[PDB]
């Protein structure tokens, strides 16, 4: 990895993230449709069987695995499970009827996830879809079926475009499974346009930018802060909150929207600034009356909303508007902002952004 035109490795991962999110679809896409070809003839057997899903993942990759489970129940309409690698290789596990292995993993040799699947291989799962992003190496070789992302590599110790670019297979995946089992055939096309959408709807909120520099001074100088999401969008704040921890060491901490006022919101003064991801015209009243009960210890909101949905900013709920996109691939458009904003909020506070301390 040559530096180029940037300061750290993982600016350059979020501004290659249109780019390599290209390369996750080069011939992934042809006769615009999902083709899972470098699969091998003995894909599709198996899949169309299958009445459960169990994805399997640490770090980052484990929320890009959460995001994809609501995509699934909702979308495909086939079960899923999520569970973080260490916290499975240590319970007696109940087995779903016909399960599948998507594992989730970047460079696929992390330790805990590697022996998250061979405990399977004796639990009697159908077997093993491996997403992941190197030739070859020990989850590859040991994995059934592969999904290399090629994303060419990833630097920077935060996952940034790793974690587009595993949403985007996991997205392919459930467009492949939606079929092999009858459904609507649109509900592929919708992914499949959203999917074609998705590389310069990336530029889009790339070049909004500048105005996430601005929204990071709010944050650069606090020591908590509290991400919202709901539905497929709470992935995304875990992915936010995680971020934050990372880059700037602040104590970011994501939590379902419903929840502010089941602990949180007692939490919350001007030093835990309040981002939501995303939320629709219901919830933010919600949220809005929420944070009002905390006006008098100088608390904030900060929404990321559709242009499109007219939210207006009054004196302490702020909304940051970003263009439209299509419902499908929301989740992957609200990473970046979230990303760039860690990132900007890192730059500020002068942090070593490449190799944070302890990760």
């Amino acid at each position: 990895g040559d530096k180029g035109i940037y300061r750290h490795y993982m600016q350059k991962e979020i501004y290659e993230q249109p780019n390599a999110i290209k390369n996750t679809l080069t011939g992934r896409i042809s006769h615009g449709q999902v083709d899972l070809s470098e699969l091998g003839p003995n894909a599709d057997e198996l899949l169309s069987k299958v009445e459960h899903i169990q994805i399997l993942a640490c770090g980052t990759s484990y929320n890009s695995g959460m995001v994809s489970r609501y995509w699934f129940e909702s979308l495909a309409g086939i079960p899923c499970d999520v569970e973080i690698a260490s916290e499975f290789r240590y319970r007696k596990s109940a087995v779903r009827r016909n399960s599948l292995m998507i594992t989730l993993s970047q460079s696929g040799e992390t330790a805990d996830t590697l022996a998250g699947l061979r405990l399977s291989k004796e639990l009697g799962y159908l077997g093993s879809l491996a997403i992941c992003n190197v030739p070859g190496s020990s989850l590859v070789r040991e994995s059934d079926l592969a999904l290399m992302t090629n994303a060419g590599t990833e630097i920077g110790v935060a996952s940034t475009k790793a974690f587009t670019t595993q949403l985007t297979v996991l997205l392919m995946l459930v467009a492949k499974l939606s079929r092999l089992k009858g459904l609507d055939a649109s509900i592929e096309h919708d992914i499949v346009h959203g999917l074609q959408a998705l590389p310069s709807r990336i530029e889009q909120m790339l070049s909004q930018d500048k105005r996430i520099e601005a929204l990071a001074e709010d944050f650069s100088d606090k020591h908590h802060a509290l991400f919202l999401g709901r539905g497929d969008q709470y992935p995304i704040a875990l992915e936010g909150a995680l971020k934050l921890k990372e880059i700037s060491y602040i104590h970011a901490e994501a939590y379902a929207a419903g929840e502010l006022k089941h602990g949180p919101l007692a939490l919350i003064d001007a030093d835990m600034p309040v981002i939501v991801v995303a939320p629709n015209n219901e919830l933010l009243e919600k949220l809005k009356s929420n944070i009002e009960e905390v006006r008098a210890r100088g608390g904030q909101l900060y929404v990321f909303a559709d242009q499109d949905a007219g939210f207006v900013s009054s004196d302490n709920m702020h909304i940051i508007e970003m263009p439209h996109v299509e419902e499908v691939i929301a989740p992957i458009f609200y990473t970046v902002p979230l990303q760039l904003l860690a990132y900007h909020v890192a730059l500020i506070k002068g942090t070593d952004v490449d190799q944070p301390r302890n990760l």
